[PDB]
């Protein structure tokens, strides 16, 4: 999925799995807790966030990572800003970019990113 | 403004307006259409695509433009892959990354994006 923004072209469910047994490894090491900062701050490079609903920080978390963290929904280590949105098919419009397309038309509940170039003929509508 | 993902906190119509009027002094010299493509295409990396309808090219492109654009809804020079896409408020889930911010929560036909700590207490759902 396009709005899922993942380098790795694997389902997301999967990616965290992934992620988190990396951390497991580092659970109960020394300096472990910077080592899963890393590992996660790495997982946020690729597209992969963790969220602590999800996949509770009590089931992989190193003692010291909570206190690293200044936020666990998700977890991230710097201050990251919070917006909110209400774009929806009915608001979409030429403009708007979405995860690097732009946005070009619309038919039905769906919108066209990128090149809507002959698409009119199908019964896409120019925003 | 963060569906919009444009460097420049200005108008969209007004950043198009602006950027069509640095073209227009293309529009009649001797290998313009390259200037024009140049102009545009520097408006991409900006954040700004113009289109045939809303801005037709009649109205200001120089002759040989139109020969270079691989498309005009919106104008681009090279091949850009079309996508389809199903999201909105009803279909928004963590994993989900919106320019640069992660899906973290939902409320009413409002999606918060970045950090959800602290939220759940004002009526906000984490997806
Ligand atoms: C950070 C990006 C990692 C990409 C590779 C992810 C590989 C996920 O591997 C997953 O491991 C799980 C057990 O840990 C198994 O249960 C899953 O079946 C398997 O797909
Ligand atoms: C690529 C970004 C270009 C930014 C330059 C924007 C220049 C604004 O352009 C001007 O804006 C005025 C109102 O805002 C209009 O009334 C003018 O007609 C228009 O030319
Ligand atoms: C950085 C990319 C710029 C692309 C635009 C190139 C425009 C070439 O401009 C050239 O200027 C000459 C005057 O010296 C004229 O004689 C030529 O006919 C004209 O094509
Ligand atoms: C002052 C001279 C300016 C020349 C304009 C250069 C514009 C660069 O346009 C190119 O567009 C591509 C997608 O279309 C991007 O992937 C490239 O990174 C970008 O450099």
């Amino acid at each position: 999925s396009h709005m899922q923004a993942s380098l790795l072209k694997v389902p997301y469910f999967v990616r965290v799995q992934g992620l988190l047994r990396i951390c497991a490894l580092a659970r109960k090491i020394a300096g472990g807790h910077y080592v899963q900062m890393a590992i996660i701050k790495l997982g946020a490079l690729t597209g992969t966030y963790v969220y602590n609903h999800l996949t509770p920080l009590r089931d992989w978390a190193h003692n010291g990572l909570r206190d690293l963290a200044v936020a666990v929904e998700p977890v991230v280590f710097s201050r990251m800003e919070t917006k909110l949105i209400t774009w929806g098919a009915d608001t979409a419009a030429c403009g708007d970019i979405i995860n690097g397309l732009p946005v070009s038309a619309r038919r039905g509940q769906e919108i066209l990113l990128g090149p809507a170039d002959g698409m009119v003929s199908k019964g896409w509508r120019l925003l």
